[PDB]
């Protein structure tokens, strides 16, 4: 069977959750810091008669528990550390992104990664892919129904709310392209396959209701491959009172057809019209990342895609910090 | 009454025969360059029982016709040399986007307008700010429904097809940022009241269906006064196979709420939820343009607007040709 440990209750857990079969067990948990908020797992584990041991200590919990698995959620610059420690133990880790929040950290991940990956796997927590539209959108890209891509739009917008304190200081946030952006840098880099050349973006903490340093908005502009652009409008400003918490969207424009994500459903524009396309079925990254230790299976978000994206959302961070174009490809 | 006449018949000289009374008459008509095709406008006007006196060239057209209003719609590198001499001369002039493909006709158009501003009234064909769904927008964030604007996202999909063969040279087309981009730098402008700070764009001319220089793909992205970012997404790439030539799309995000354009609807996002808006009564560009030149009323796409949006359009191609960004 698999034995999991989970540390921090900060991130979205629930993908390991619903992802647990008969061979897991969920065997302990901790917090990452002494204060950390673990209301949201606890209920969680109750909720489905698990009874891990709770740990003070994360790295007692290590030493005890001997995890094969490892969920890490916890303050967002802690995430990269304690994945580090789980690379460093050989134990396969499912972390939330980004999975750094400096690039020294991330350089520490990526190196040390490329010593002990014939032993141990990681991944970030990039959920949305497996959602029926993003499926759907990847499925129809691939099957040539846009033909050649030239252009893509994205857009993350959600609610922001109350969040644990560690999101006003940059130190432990790691910024709002990183955190809310990366899954759509994510998206695009899936959809199209292509290398990011460089960025340039903004962002403004104006308006950011006593959120500390926390960025209420973004834009990022991307040039990747063969002249193809991509544009990402972030915002923390989706108002209280729509019905979700979240607008994702997506618009792929190619030579032969444009695909739009919108409102979790896929509309596709082509020489025969414009219509909305009906949804393959949803998948589960953590049932995906169980066939891959289990050698089952590939899963689709690799340790690449985990490394290469918080690349890509740490120099769109720097470009918005200084007001500068930055390269990405030959860094 | 008021007598127009017309030079070319490669732009929307249409919002111009859209906006006609009985008090308006078509006595003139002339191509802007020699071999400039004029069927769109000779189907048009022939059509509406107007019998017009056809011109060889524009410049004998004025000596003759001694028009009020002159429409200024032929090749696009062309507009704002014609448009320069039509104020020097004091006729009022409603004239093709851009106003100018070049930081030098602009700049002669500026000096020359300072001149004779209290004299003669101009204006570019911004005619997609009258119609209902972005009159309503416009009514919407202009009376605090969303409140103070933080992000505004645009977009211009147009179907390409077959086009005249002056779209094919940069020196005649002005490329695809002033001419289809600048409907969405004038939404920006005009929904936002903001002033433009610096514009990073790119574009690229990659399958564009053997149509030489012309670029096929841009986007732009640009930083406004109190830290307000807008994005303009822009493409020639609408396929022939959609139902409609075109898909406007405009965002705003602000404090309290989101506006948006979509498929010519407005849906409007607060405390109280997402709803569809019900849509003001259309406008007509030269409705509009009429009233100012009979002192009925203001035009509200103005000389400046129309000055300053082909300066940030220019900016943009710059920023676009170049790769740097570019302060305005």
């Amino acid at each position: 069977s698999l034995k999991i440990c989970v540390i921090g209750s900060s991130g979205h857990f629930r993908y390991a959750l619903e992802g647990l079969d008969e061979e897991c067990s969920i065997t302990g948990i901790a917090p990452g810091v002494p204060e950390e908020d673990l209301s949201k797992l606890e209920k969680a584990i109750s909720e489905m008669n698990i009874k891990p041991k709770k740990y003070n200590n994360w790295w007692e919990m290590l030493e005890k528990e001997k995890p094969d698995i490892l969920v890490i959620n916890t303050v967002f610059s802690l995430n990269g550390k304690i994945l580090l420690e789980a690379l460093e133990r050989k134990i396969h880790a499912f972390v939330e992104k980004p999975i750094a929040t400096t690039f020294e950290d991330l350089e520490k991940i990526r190196s040390v990664y490329q010593k002990v990956r014939n032993e141990v796997f990681f991944t970030a927590m990039f959920g949305i892919r497996y959602r029926p539209h993003f499926l759907t959108a990847k499925k129809l890209v691939s099957e040539g129904a846009v033909g050649e891509i030239r252009l893509v739009n994205t857009q993350k917008s959600y609610k922001l709310g109350q969040r644990p304190d560690f999101y006003k200081k940059r130190e432990t946030y790691g910024g709002t392209i990183p955190w809310v952006g990366i899954h759509a840098i994510d998206w695009i880099h899936w959809i199209t396959g292509k290398k990011f050349l460089s960025v340039y973006a903004t962002h403004s903490r104006l308006h950011n209701s006593g959120h500390g340093e926390l960025e209420t908005t973004a834009l990022c502009h991307f040039t990747l491959e063969n002249e193809v652009f991509a544009s990402l409008s972030i915002d923390y400003l989706r108002p209280q009172g729509a019905p979700t918490h979240d607008d994702d969207r997506m618009r792929i424009v190619g030579t032969r057809g444009i695909v739009e994500v919108i409102n979790e459903r896929v509309f596709l524009t082509d020489e025969k019209g414009h219509r909305e396309v009906p949804l393959v079925e949803k998948g589960q990254i953590f049932e995906d990342f169980l066939r891959e230790i289990r050698g089952q299976g590939k899963c689709m978000v690799t340790p690449e895609d985990s490394i290469l994206t918080t690349e890509i959302a740490l120099k769109a961070r720097l470009s918005a910090d200084t007001g500068q174009i930055v390269l990405i490809e030959g860094h």
